[PDB]
């Protein structure tokens, strides 16, 4: 299966739980400090595994583009607040860990890498829908 063949918000799940054991994924300790469930506790996998999917669905895509699409203005050169810094250092850490690069003139991409390590997973989460959702009782 491929990213296209299953549920986004699954995928991003599981995607984050492997994101754990890649060592250059390292949460930056910034959503614990906000007060205003697994997605909540380990937000920045998600985040990450989020971005990953996205730069697979949109790349060749841009940090400001990417920074406005998760955004609650395109302005390349503003001095980042806390949005464009995610975006950034998701990218850093995503590209140190191969699985995105950067083309001139084009935006991010995602690597050969990357690509099989979303599609991998994403064939684990098919086989798994597709032996659980048929089997539950209905009543
Ligand atoms: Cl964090």
């Amino acid at each position: 299966a491929t990213v296209y063949d299953v549920p986004g918000d699954l995928l991003v799940e599981r995607v984050a739980q492997r994101l754990k054991e890649i060592p250059e994924i390292k949460p930056p300790e910034w959503a614990p400090f906000v007060k205003t469930l697994p997605e909540q506790e380990d937000w920045w996998y998600y985040r990450v595994a989020s971005i990953l999917r996205r730069v697979y669905l949109d790349g060749p895509v841009g940090i400001e583009r990417l920074r406005t699409y998760y955004g609650g203005g395109h302005a390349p050169e503003r001095f980042y607040k806390a949005g464009g810094s995610i975006i950034r250092k998701a990218l850093q850490q995503l590209e140190a860990a191969g699985f995105v690069e950067k083309v001139p003139g084009k935006g991010r991409v995602i690597t050969p890498k990357g690509r099989s390590f979303l599609d991998k997973i994403a064939t684990e989460l098919k086989k798994e829908l597709e032996e659980i959702i048929p089997e539950l009782k209905k009543y």
